[PDB]
């Protein structure tokens, strides 16, 4: 029934992943990640809020592993399901800018998102009519590639919303003194190919990867391992978009 709704609306919310304390919790290791970062400076820095958080930053790698949210995507996909990519999409206090309804410009590069993809947008603050939430156009995921079926995604903080990598959506400006804060996630089954060029992504249920070489967790915020699979990683994933467009 999960998946009545996502296929038929092209996205399906709330979903449950982290309690209020969870996400509280988690927004503070983010701001304590991104503070670090910003102190490091350069490659992760310019790389601070995608496309591969989770293969450096604890507290990412835990929330794409959290089960709540993979039994969901399960149950969207199936039992076999990889992490393609992490994004922070943050919007601060006041922001002042909007962005046109759109797709997702991931889904080019992807060859069976259609069936086989979903984005997990886990809500780390509540996201409220005013402070610059994201709107979905339901149904406008079929055929893959208006106004007045915009639905805001309204979520405790902790929730999650699930969509179709081809939902138009968009958002308007944080008119509250409270920034925004989203974590978002790409899972993909291994029936998903890279349209074009060397691709890879993190095995988190089943035991095949597909096409994509796989990836492996942090044993350690920062570890110099993870730094290094992490260069590597988003090295590659951007050659890929770079590609793609
Ligand atoms: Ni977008």
């Amino acid at each position: 029934d999960l998946a009545e709704r996502f296929r038929t609306d092209g996205f399906v919310f709330p979903v449950n992943a982290l309690t209020h304390a969870e996400a509280e919790q988690a927004l503070a290791e983010c701001q304590t990640y991104l503070r670090a970062v910003s102190a490091v400076g350069g490659a992760l820095a310019r790389y601070a809020a995608f496309p591969k958080i989770h293969l450096v930053a604890s507290w990412a790698d835990r929330i794409v592993h959290h089960p709540a949210i993979l039994d969901a995507v399960a149950s969207l996909l199936g039992p076999d399901l990889l992490v393609w990519s992490t994004n922070l999409f943050i919007r601060p206090a006041y922001s002042g800018s909007s962005l046109a309804w759109h797709q997702d410009a991931v889904y080019l590069g992807l060859d069976g998102y259609q069936q086989h993809a979903a984005r997990v947008w886990v809500a780390l603050t509540d996201t409220t009519i005013a402070n610059g939430t994201m709107r979905y156009a339901r149904g406008s995921h079929l055929h893959g590639a208006d106004e007045a079926a915009a639905v805001d995604v309204l979520l405790d903080a902790g929730q999650c919303s699930v969509h179709h990598l081809a939902m138009a959506h968009a958002s308007g400006p944080n008119q509250t003194d409270t920034g925004r804060f989203n974590f978002a996630i790409d899972y993909i089954t291994p029936r998903v190919s890279p349209t074009a060029g060397e691709d890879s992504a993190l095995l988190v249920r089943g035991t095949d990867t597909g096409a994509f070489l796989p990836e492996r967790r942090p044993e350690s915020d920062f570890d110099q391992a993870a730094l290094n699979d992490f260069y590597s990683a988003v090295t590659r994933r951007q050659k890929r978009i770079n590609q793609t467009v």
